[PDB]
């Protein structure tokens, strides 16, 4: 049943956003009422709230486990957020239009972003420890850069927004800059 | 009077969202009734348009005059919006939220972009037609990343966002990426 309404809301939010979706909408495609949809979440916002989440550590899990040549390297991590988030477009979508609205959702995306960030400047660190990367900008700033690049990048290609570089170009895209300002210087 | 209306609501921007503040604020800022600023705006929302407008063409026009060592001459290019944007900080901060909520100031925003990122692309073919950068991506793909990052992170910085870089880092941050990405590979 929370299972139920979950997939519901994310096959909803395939079709129009978020307003447009009431809790008797998420009710009804679960198989369960109104009365009952409260009893697993407080709200609709609560429902794309734990949606996010999911979403957000299954990137995030996927990075702890390519952690456990040096272009392939950084292709094969940007890939993780490229394959999940944009396996989930509409959650996706709806999730960074709620941060505005939604302090949960803004604290929520803020705490990943700075673990994301956090774990970028180890491994440009380490590089640099290598005698690998050479020592230009603090790792910590770049590192930010990078990260904040991809957020508005990828989702801009998933959204088909204009601009936007096309979805079959945007990985390739991002490495090469990733790639060129950490090794270049 | 239209002058005195637009001052106000960038005043009245530096201290709360455009949901707070109502017609009837800006009337009383600027001298005049509240029919009396339907005469020059329809709505609040059409005076915030006018501000991101009036600074994005200052920015526009920044870059045109500009365009009448290699490393310079972007961060210059980049200092334009740095320094337009910067120095408008409650308009950036006000009609990027408004991005969500008003196709006239998503148009607005979308075309600048498009204008901005095709001047990108124009300059870095220009500098593979000179010998001085390699043929690495397609220069319109990594021009719109390189503009993108720069709306995320520029404004983050701006905003204060957690995570961001620091305001007094970060013109330095996206010249070393786009130097770097440009020249490189
Ligand atoms: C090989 C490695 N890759 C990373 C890495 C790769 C990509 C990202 C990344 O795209 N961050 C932004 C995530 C977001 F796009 F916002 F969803 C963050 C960290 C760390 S170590
Ligand atoms: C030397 C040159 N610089 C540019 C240039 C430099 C910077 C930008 C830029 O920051 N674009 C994003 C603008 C925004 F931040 F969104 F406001 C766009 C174009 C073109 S030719």
């Amino acid at each position: 049943r929370e299972l139920a309404i979950l997939a519901t809301a994310e096959n909803l939010l395939e079709d129009r956003p978020l307003a447009d979706i009431s809790v008797d909408d998420l009710a009804k495609g679960a198989g369960i009422s109104r009365p009952t949809f409260y009893f697993y979440f407080p709200s609709k916002e609560a429902v794309l709230l734990t949606l996010l989440d999911r979403v957000v550590n299954q990137a995030d899990m996927a990075l702890q486990t390519l952690a456990e040549d040096r272009e392939n390297m950084w292709r094969t991590g940007i890939n993780v957020f490229f394959e999940t988030f944009g396996s989930h477009k509409a959650v996706t979508r709806a999730g960074q239009a709620a941060r505005a609205t939604s302090v949960e959702v803004a604290e929520l995306w803020s705490t990943f972003m700075q673990k994301w960030i956090a774990y970028t400047a180890a491994v440009i660190d380490a590089e640099r420890d290598r005698g690998a990367a050479p020592r230009t900008l603090p790792a910590h700033e770049l590192a930010t850069a990078l990260n904040l690049m991809n957020e508005r990048t990828l989702f801009a290609s998933f959204a088909g927004e204009q601009p936007s570089v096309p979805e079959a170009r945007v990985l390739d895209t991002l490495v090469h800059i990733w790639v060129t300002s950490i090794y270049g210087e």
